[PDB]
């Protein structure tokens, strides 16, 4: 419990212009819009190794829904 340094996660302006590894690519978390003033995506590796990425062009968002494998649950 310091002065205001909290246990948490933040930001990042770095943008990353290369291709992403999609082999070590499985999944992502994004950032806050409300507390971040850029909104921007974090893709998490296998190795706990978080990079972001400038969130604009479809390929990230592609890489996204090929992350996300599993989401609805098909109950009946």
């Amino acid at each position: 419990q310091p002065v205001g340094i909290n246990t948490s996660t933040t930001c990042c302006y770095r943008f990353i212009n290369k291709k992403i590894p999609k082999q070590r690519l499985e999944s992502y978390r994004r950032t806050t819009s409300s507390h971040c003033p850029r909104e921007a995506v974090i893709f998490k590796t296998k190795l706990d190794k978080e990079i972001c990425a400038d969130p604009t062009q479809k390929w990230v968002q592609d890489f996204m829904k090929h992350l996300d494998k599993k989401t609805q649950t098909p109950k009946l």
